[PDB]
C-alpha cells in the first residue's frame, strides 16, 4: 500500500541523450539510430529569439557547423533537414544503446515522464501532465532545452514531447517528436497566452479511487448524481467534462472497489459544492489530477515479469 | 522556473537489479561486484513470518537452493553469509554493468530515490524522505522487497536502503546495505510501533526559500522572531527542533534571496500560529518538507557537466 506520484525508469533514455553545439548555442538532443533530433532554435543567440527567420538562418552555418557529442566529442555531422520546429541530423553512426523505441502525440490529460537535461547528461526525472491548454507545469533551467518526456512500461521507450520554451508566466511548451507544438505556440519570444488551464475530471476520480483502496474513505458519498447534474457543476468550478467515454476507461476501478462512476461523480461534487474542511485524502489538501485511470491500475496488473 | 519532486534518475541501479529465489519465495536482490544482496527473509514463507528463527532456517536449504537471475537464470550461487538482516550471496561473476557505487547510512530527514522493483525488474522511480521516527511513506506492493533507495549526482550511486517490511498501518520500514535496520523495527511480523512522525522544519524552510525563487511571495514576514520563541512554537505543532546547525546549512539560500533565516524562520510561525487560508504555496496547500537545502540547490550549481 501507499501512493506515490512515480515515474517510470530512466534507464532506456539516459543513453539516448546527447549534446547538440551549433555556433554558440548548445543543447540537449536525442539519438536515435543514426539520427539527433533537437529544437531547431539552437542555431539561433539573441534577438534572433524575438523574430527568427528559421529557413534564413539555416542555409549558412553548415553541416561542419554542428557538433554532436555522446559522452564525448565524436560524432560526425553529415546531414540535416528541418521538420517543423525540430532539426533532424543525419549522422555518422547507430547509438550502441539505442533501445527499443517510437514516436507518438499524446492527448491532453494524458501523463509522461521528463527526463530534465543539461547539456547532454540527465539532471532528474519527474512524472507530470499535458493540461489541457497544452503546457506543461515543468522544472526546467537555462540549457535544459530538447530534453524529452516518455512513457514505457513495455520493451522500449514511447516518446511524446521535447521541451522547447518557457513562456512568461513560468508554464512550459514543446513538441511532439515530428516537431509539432503542442498548442497554439511558436519557438519565438513575443507574446504567447495559453489556456484557462482546467481540471482533469477523469484523473481527479481515478485518484479518487485510489484513495479508497488505499482505505482514505472519509468523502464517500453514497447519493448519487446525473451525468448532466454532475458536469452543470464541473463546469463552473472548471472542471473538463466527464463524457461516456470516461465513464468506460474507469469500468476497471468501479468494479475492484464496488463503487459505481456515477456514485464517485456525486462524491466528487460535494466536494466540489460544499466544503473539502481541510481534510486531506493521500497526502494532499487539494484534489489531484496528474494520475490517468492507467496510472492508478499501473501497479495491480503490470509492471515487470509474469 | 518550476519546481518539482525530482528524482535522481535509475540508469546505474536498474542494471544493477537481480532476482532471488530460494525455496519459493523469490524476491530483489542488488548485484555489484560478485555478490548479491537481498533480504534474509528470502528463506521463509508462511507462519515463519510469525517468529523466524533466522539462524535456524539458514543451515538448511544451501547454496544451490538460492537462486539469482540478472535477466535470465543463470547465476551460480557458491556462498552464503548473513550480515544482520541483510543477506549476501558470494557469486560466480561480476556485474558487466556495476556501476561505480558506496554503502551509505543516512540520517532522518534526508531524501533518496527509490527504484521499486518486481521480481528484479525495475517499476517506477520516486523521491521520498526518510521520516524522524525511521519510517518511509513508500509506495510498494507483494514482490517489492528488496528494492533499493539511493543518491547520485557524481558518477556512481550512493546506496542507503534496502526495502524489507510493511507494518500494520500502510508505513514501510527498511535497512541499510549492512543490514542495520533504520528504527526500532524487526523483520519479524508480530507488533511493532514507530514514531509519532514530526515535520522536517529546515526542510520546511528550505522549500520556503525555493518558493521565494519561484516568485510565490505572499506569505513573508518582515517581522522576526528570536531561535527560542521559534522552537518553542515548531514544537506544539510536532515540528522538530531547528538548531545553529540548520540555520547553517541554510546560509546559501538566505544569501541567494537576501532573505535572513531568522526572518524566514518567523515567517513560519505565522503560518503555524496564525493561518494558512488554503492559499497555496509551489502547488501545495500545506506545508512541504521531503526537500533538504542541498535538494533546493540542486539546480543552481550541479546536475551536469562544467
Ligand atoms: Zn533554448
Ligand atoms: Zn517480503
Amino acid at each position: 500500500s501507499g501512493f506515490r506520484k512515480m515515474a517510470f525508469p530512466s534507464g532506456k533514455v539516459e543513453g539516448c541523450m546527447v549534446q547538440v553545439t551549433c555556433g554558440t548555442t548548445t543543447l540537449n538532443g536525442l539519438w536515435l539510430d543514426d539520427v539527433v533530433y533537437c529544437p531547431r532554435h539552437v542555431i539561433c543567440t539573441s534577438e534572433d529569439m524575438l523574430n527568427p527567420n528559421y529557413e534564413d538562418l539555416l542555409i549558412r552555418k553548415s553541416n561542419h557547423n554542428f557538433l554532436v557529442q555522446a559522452g564525448n566529442v565524436q560524432l560526425r555531422v553529415i546531414g540535416h533537414s528541418m521538420q517543423n520546429c525540430v532539426l533532424k541530423l543525419k549522422v555518422d553512426t547507430a547509438n550502441p544503446k539505442t533501445p527499443k523505441y517510437k514516436f507518438v502525440r499524446i492527448q491532453p490529460g494524458q501523463t509522461f515522464s521528463v527526463l530534465a537535461c543539461y547539456n547532454g547528461s540527465p539532471s532528474g526525472v519527474y512524472q507530470c501532465a499535458m493540461r489541457p491548454n497544452f503546457t506543461i507545469k515543468g522544472s526546467f533551467l537555462n540549457g535544459s532545452c530538447g530534453s524529452v518526456g516518455f512513457n514505457i512500461d513495455y520493451d522500449c521507450v514511447s516518446f511524446c514531447y521535447m521541451h522547447h520554451m518557457e513562456l512568461p508566466t513560468g508554464v512550459h511548451a514543446g513538441t511532439d517528436l515530428e516537431g509539432n507544438f503542442y498548442g497554439p505556440f511558436v519557438d519565438r519570444q513575443t507574446a504567447q497566452a495559453a489556456g484557462t488551464d482546467t481540471t482533469i475530471t477523469v484523473n481527479v476520480l481515478a485518484w479518487l479511487y485510489a484513495a479508497v483502496i488505499n482505505g482514505d474513505r472519509w468523502f464517500l458519498n453514497r447519493f448519487t448524481t446525473t451525468l448532466n447534474d454532475f458536469n452543470l457543476v464541473a463546469m463552473k468550478y472548471n472542471y473538463e467534462p466527464l463524457t461516456q467515454d470516461h465513464v468506460d476507461i474507469l469500468g476497471p476501478l468501479s468494479a475492484q472497489t464496488g463503487i459505481a462512476v456515477l456514485d464517485m461523480c456525486a462524491s466528487l461534487k460535494e466536494l466540489l459544492q460544499n466544503g473539502m474542511n481541510g481534510r486531506t485524502i493521500l497526502g494532499s489538501a487539494l484534489l489531484e489530477d496528474e494520475f490517468t485511470p492507467f496510472d492508478v491500475v499501473r501497479q495491480c496488473s503490470g509492471v515487470t515479469f509474469q
